[PDB]
């Protein structure tokens, strides 16, 4: 795939705010990812116990993780599509140690899609969210082949 500058653009505006507050967001789009979907909480050894929203809150390692993340996306996404280094090391952790299945990438590309939502109604109307969709599409597609060729597709 391929988007375009203005499709990039929407993305990089509405994630200008996001990083207003980086560990906020890392926050809310993990706890909606686990709710959503509990059984991704299993793969963390870390929070695996965390049974409730408000222990996930309190939680000071579930925080930095989500800073991590978001960091981490962030960094992809402004490369606008020219990631392929930035790619590398993140799809050999993920397929081979973590072993993260592409369908766990969907529900957090949902989360993600989810609190920009309800959180920057002006900037993510139906255009911006279709962009933000499109470069979270391509980042599974490339990093679905990568794990192809670590040997994990998964
Ligand atoms: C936007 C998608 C994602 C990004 C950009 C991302 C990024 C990262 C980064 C930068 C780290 C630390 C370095 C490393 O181990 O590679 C990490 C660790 C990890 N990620 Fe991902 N991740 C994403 C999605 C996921 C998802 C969907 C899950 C599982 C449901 C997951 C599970 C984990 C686990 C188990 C670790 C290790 C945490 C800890 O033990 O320190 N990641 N991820």
């Amino acid at each position: 795939m391929v988007l375009s500058e203005g499709e990039w653009q929407l993305v990089l505006h509405v994630w200008a705010k996001v990083e207003a507050d980086v560990a906020g967001h890392g926050q809310d789009i993990l706890i909606r990812l686990f709710k959503s979907h509990p059984e991704t909480l299993e793969k963390f050894d870390r929070f695996k116990h965390l049974k409730t929203e408000a222990e996930m809150k309190a939680s000071e390692d579930l925080k930095k993780h989500g800073v991590t993340v978001l960091t981490a996306l962030g960094a992809i996404l402004k490369k606008k599509g020219h990631h392929e280094a930035e790619l590398k090391p993140l799809a050999q952790s993920h397929a081979t140690k973590h072993k993260i299945p592409i369908k766990y990438l969907e529900f957090i590309s949902e989360a993600i899609i989810h609190v920009l939502h309800s959180r920057h109604p002006g900037n993510f109307g139906a255009d911006a969210q279709g962009a933000m969709n499109k470069a979270l599409e391509l980042f599974r597609k490339d990093i679905a082949a990568k794990y192809k060729e670590l040997g994990y597709q998964g």
